[PDB]
């Protein structure tokens, strides 16, 4: 969609996607209907996988470490 | 959340997440607020990364090949 993030992940490491409290309801739905959420494996380097996530601004992307 | 899928992905290979037409609006929002979407790198084997996706039933998970 709009926002962009690439992060390295190893085995057992993960990401959680959620909705922002501040944005309204119906507009996130429509975004997610128009622009989907795109997940991409860009490179694999050794024990590290680099994962791209492209999602609308209303979506919060959070590494599981937190 | 509820649904579960693990798929192998190599460099440049990706996945698109969207909302199902058939499910209503407000209940998917709440799911995505209660159960988020969980993305996990389970194993890295060579040129292949295995990616787990855990999401509510209202979310459609689609390999980019299609």
């Amino acid at each position: 969609a709009m926002g962009f993030l690439i992060l390295s992940r190893r085995e057992g490491e993960g990401i959680t996607l959620s909705l922002k409290a501040d944005y309204p309801a119906e507009e996130l739905i429509r975004q997610l209907r128009e622009g989907g959420i795109r997940i991409l494996v860009t490179d694999i380097i050794g024990n590290q996988a680099r994962v791209g996530i492209e999602a609308p601004r209303g979506v919060l992307i959070v590494r599981d470490e937190l």
